[PDB]
C-alpha cells in the first residue's frame, strides 16, 4: 500500500487554508480539510490535528466500532474549534471542511467520514465513484429533487457549505464503509481540485500506478485548468 499527498496554493489565492495528514508510520487513517474565514487556516490545522490525535489515542479501543469512533474524532475537533472561536471573536466565523478515512486492521475496509463538500473517490478497474455526499445546499437539492439540472454549479452557492466543521449546531457526520480491493485507489480531495478537473480527468491521473505522480499530475492539471482555489489531494493505492 502506498500512498502520497500534497497540497497547494492554486493560482490566484495567496494563502492556503487547506490541510492534509497522513499516517505515515502505519497508513490507518488520512485527513483532508479545507478550511473558510486567517484563518481559515487556523479552523483546518484544528481539525486535522484534533482528528489524528482523538484516532491516535482511541485507535486500539475503539477501532472494533468504528462509526463512534470517527464520530467522536469528529466531534473533538469541533469543539476545539468553536472553544478558539467563544474564546476569539474576530475569528468567531471560522470552520472548516474534513474528510476521512480510516482502514480497518485487515486493509480491506475503509471508513469514509466527512463533513462539508471535500470529497473521498475510489477507483477501481477504470471506474471512478464518488463516495461522499457533499454538504452543499445545492446539491442536496439535485438529491431529491428537483433542480436537478446540473446545471447546479454555478448558482449562488454552489459554494455555500450546509455543514461545516466549527459549528455548536453541528448534527450530521456521514460514515460510511466501502470495501476494498487490490489494485483500488482512494483520493481524498478538497473542492479546490474538483471545481477544476471534471470525474473524467480525474480518473485519467489515478490511473497512473505511481502514486506519487498520480497525486503531483491531479494538483498540476488542477492550476492548468485555472486553479482558482486552494487544492489537496492525498491518493493510496491499495
Ligand atoms: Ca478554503
Ligand atoms: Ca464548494
Ligand atoms: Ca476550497
Ligand atoms: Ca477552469
Amino acid at each position: 500500500m502506498d500512498v502520497a499527498g500534497l497540497t497547494d496554493c492554486g493560482l490566484i489565492r495567496k494563502s492556503n487554508q487547506d490541510a492534509f495528514y497522513i499516517d505515515e508510520k502505519h497508513q490507518r487513517f488520512f485527513i483532508v480539510a479545507d478550511g473558510m474565514g486567517a484563518g481559515g487556516e487556523e479552523a483546518s490545522r484544528l481539525a486535522v490535528d484534533h482528528i489524528r490525535q482523538y484516532l491516535e489515542t482511541h485507535l486500539e479501543d475503539l477501532q472494533h466500532d468504528p462509526v463512534t469512533l470517527l464520530r467522536q474524532a469528529f466531534l473533538a475537533a469541533n469543539h476545539a474549534i468553536v472553544e478558539q472561536q467563544r474564546q476569539n471573536s474576530a475569528r468567531a466565523d471560522m470552520g472548516t471542511t474534513a474528510v476521512v478515512i480510516l482502514l480497518d486492521e485487515k486493509g480491506d475496509r475503509a471508513w469514509c467520514a466527512h463533513v462539508g463538500d471535500s470529497r473521498i473517490y475510489r477507483w477501481r478497474k477504470d471506474q471512478l465513484q464518488q463516495i461522499t455526499s457533499d454538504h452543499t445546499w445545492i446539491a442536496q437539492a439535485v438529491q431529491l429533487g428537483s433542480l436537478t439540472i446540473e446545471q447546479a454549479r454555478q448558482h449562488p452557492w454552489r459554494h455555500v457549505l450546509s455543514q461545516c466543521l466549527g459549528r455548536e449546531d453541528l448534527s450530521q457526520i456521514d460514515i460510511q464503509p466501502i470495501d476494498l480491493e487490490p489494485g483500488d485507489r482512494l483520493l481524498l480531495c478538497s473542492d479546490g481540485l474538483t471545481e477544476e478537473l471534471t470525474d473524467d480527468v480525474i480518473s485519467i491521473y489515478l490511473s497512473e500506478p505511481n502514486v506519487q505522480k498520480a497525486a503531483a499530475a491531479l494538483v498540476d492539471a488542477a492550476k492548468t485548468h485555472g486553479g482558482r482555489d486552494n487544492v489537496t489531494v492525498v491518493v493510496i493505492s491499495v
